């Protein structure tokens, strides 16, 4: 489960659905670290694990 995996990260943790809603409301976004990241690039959403 991606939400649980992101919430359980020791170094950089974040709430998946809250961040998704926030990045959808405004056309910018970048959270997490390299390898475990959620971002808005151009007009598309990318989630890397």
């Amino acid at each position: 489960s991606l939400a649980q995996f992101y919430q359980a990260l020791s170094s950089d943790n974040f709430n998946l659905t809250e961040k998704l809603t926030q990045f959808l409301r405004e056309g910018k976004g970048n959270v997490g670290a390299s390898g475990n990241e959620l971002k808005l690039s151009n007009r598309q959403i990318e989630a890397s694990v």
